[PDB]
């Protein structure tokens, strides 16, 4: 067997076709994009591990990941380490999202997935992020989403040269990649509801010198 960091990745990958991606969620006013990005990468690894997939609980992460700040931001790697230490993460149905930080309500009964660690993509290496998406699955990533051009995206492959790759303020999920009208892109799942962008998704420029810092905080959990 030839490992992940070696040889040719396919030119087009989309896990929305293969049942590795849950429907688009809406984080509301709570600044918990790290939680939705974390559960999104955990859902994809749950599908490859068990063959079954299920909507996991970002509220579990908001209320229980003490290393993060609930609605005040957080890192996706701390959520992965939490699930590893906690031995489990609850389902969305058993731990619904309320849009606020509350007390930790984890119960092992509603456990739907586990995690045994994580791996951080080499800093700014878009080729390595591409190989990871093609071989591991959906990868949690952080970007600069403060620009007006990003927030009012609707169609096409998004690119803005003013995007600060050193101000990663929003967490999303790379559910694939490809090419549209001569512009390479990452297929990115956001958490601003289905009515944002293109059905909740945005195609962000790929191989344009790590636009918006797409590969500066990329990671995936291990199951
Ligand atoms: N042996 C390898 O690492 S090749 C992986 C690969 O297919 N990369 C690519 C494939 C198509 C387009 C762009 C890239 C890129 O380099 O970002």
């Amino acid at each position: 067997y030839i490992p992940e960091w070696e040889g040719r990745a396919p030119d087009s990958v989309d896990y929305r076709k293969k049942g590795y991606v849950t429907p688009v969620k809406n984080q509301g006013q709570c600044g918990s994009s790290w939680a939705f990005s974390s559960v999104g990468a955990l859902e994809g690894q749950l599908k490859k591990k068990t063959g079954k997939l299920l909507n996991l609980s970002p509220q579990n992460l908001v209320d229980c990941v003490s290393e993060n700040d609930g609605c005040g931001g957080g890192y996706m790697t701390n959520a992965f380490q939490y699930v590893q230490k906690n031995r489990g993460i609850d389902s969305e149905d058993a731990y619904p999202y309320v849009g606020q930080e509350e007390s930790c309500m984890y119960n092992p009964t509603g456990k739907a997935a586990k995690c045994r660690g994580y791996r951080e993509i080499p800093e700014g290496n878009e080729k390595a992020l591409k190989r990871a998406v093609a071989r591991v699955g959906p990868v949690s990533v952080a970007i600069d989403a403060s620009l007006t051009s990003f927030q009012f995206y609707s169609k096409g492959v998004y690119y803005d040269e003013s995007c600060n790759s050193d101000n990663l303020n929003h967490a999303v999920l790379a559910v694939g990649y490809g090419i549209q009208k001569g512009n390479k892109h990452w297929i990115i799942k956001n958490s601003w509801g289905e009515n944002w962008g293109n059905k909740g998704y945005i195609l962000m420029a790929r191989n344009k010198n790590n636009a918006c810092g797409i590969a500066n905080l990329a990671s995936f959990p291990k199951m």
